[PDB]
């Protein structure tokens, strides 16, 4: 009542979404009652809202929890839902990685410990091993992440952190994954234009990542949208967006042999 949601029942699907995970995290036996109450409230089995929310429960564990109380969060999920929470795991394929690659803008080490609990249910810290691990389901997390860009559910400040993290996972994905999703990448780095209203040096240092970061060979065939995305981006403002440009033409001045002078339209 206090934040007038439609219905109490309304309010309850859009807080659950991370309230479950925090019930998780604690565990407790009132937790469990607490959501047979919500499931009751909402109409739905316990077991059920737990293996659907379970994604979200997952990213804000391994976001925030301990070792030993996340081994017992996960014990006390797999019997409130009746079902093994590797199993579960398994059934959440891709939605979980995909919170947890949302997440590690603001838990590197912590998502990558998830990730190394990712892989192990999914048969490893090493971080080639985890980019190996991760790199087939890019184009799918590039697809996650944009649709997160896109959604108007999700405030400005998520899509400022998940942009952050987008460019933790550029970091981590390495030049040869980054070269191998190069088209999907730009894809959701023009959404992050597209976005780019407010957070303009968070999508400027997205774009210089996946400039610099980005192989040096391959530039001109994407040096061309490169630039024709980063248009609007000088207007905004030039500090960042002329060292880009510079790093583009400059440097890789070699390689960009015929697409420098295929790329006439240039501000001032």
């Amino acid at each position: 009542n206090v934040f007038d949601f439609p219905d109490l029942n309304r309010f309850l699907t859009r807080t659950l979404q991370v309230l479950l995970p925090d019930l998780a995290a604690k565990a407790s036996p009132a937790a469990s009652a607490l959501i047979r109450t919500l499931g009751k409230q909402l109409n739905v089995n316990r077991r059920e809202i737990l293996i659907n929310n379970f994604k979200y429960i997952f990213s804000h564990l391994v976001c925030s929890c301990s070792k030993d109380e996340l081994e017992r969060a996960l014990h006390y999920l797999k019997n409130e839902t009746e079902i093994e929470l590797g199993s579960l795991l398994r059934q959440d394929f891709q939605g979980l990685h995909n919170e947890l690659l949302l997440r590690i803008g603001e838990h590197y080490q912590q998502v990558f410990n998830g990730l190394s609990i990712l892989a192990s249910f999914a048969s490893i810290i090493s971080p080639e091993l985890m980019a190996d691990y991760l790199q087939p389901k890019l184009l799918g997390i590039l697809a996650f992440f944009n649709m997160q860009l896109l959604s108007s559910s999700v405030g400005i400040e998520d899509k400022k952190m998940a942009l952050n993290s987008l460019m933790s996972l550029m970091k981590l994905m390495g030049p040869k994954h980054v070269s191998s999703v190069r088209v999907k990448m730009m894809t959701t780095l023009r959404t992050g234009l597209r976005f780019k209203d407010d957070f303009p040096e968070l999508c400027c240092r997205a774009w210089d990542c996946f400039v610099r970061c980005l192989d040096h060979a391959c530039l001109g065939s994407l040096l061309s949208h490169v630039i024709v995305a980063l248009l609007p981006l000088i207007h905004i403002q030039p500090k960042e967006t002329a060292a880009i440009f510079h790093y583009l033409i400059i440097e890789n001045r070699d390689a960009v042999q015929d697409f420098l002078h295929e790329i006439y339209f240039l501000p001032d």
